[PDB]
């Protein structure tokens, strides 16, 4: 279980990230 | 805790695979 | 361990919920 959560975690923050800067790029070309 | 803990660990994960999708239909939209 | 853990889950959930806010501004703004 503790693996388990660790790469859950780490798969989450890997994703946020990668989406966080798809994000900003949206943002400068829209408003 | 530990119950707890991935109780948020998958709930954050589900919501980061929505979106996900709601960023790749962004990205498309604008383009 | 277990609190780095949730440092991280609380992280992870801090950030979906701001992509979550974002994401639903440029929905409104995109049309
Ligand atoms: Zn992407
Ligand atoms: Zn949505
Ligand atoms: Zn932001």
């Amino acid at each position: 279980r503790m693996k388990q959560l660790e790469d859950k975690v780490e798969e989450s923050l890997s994703k946020v990230y990668h989406l966080e800067n798809e994000v900003a790029r949206l943002k400068k070309l829209v408003g």
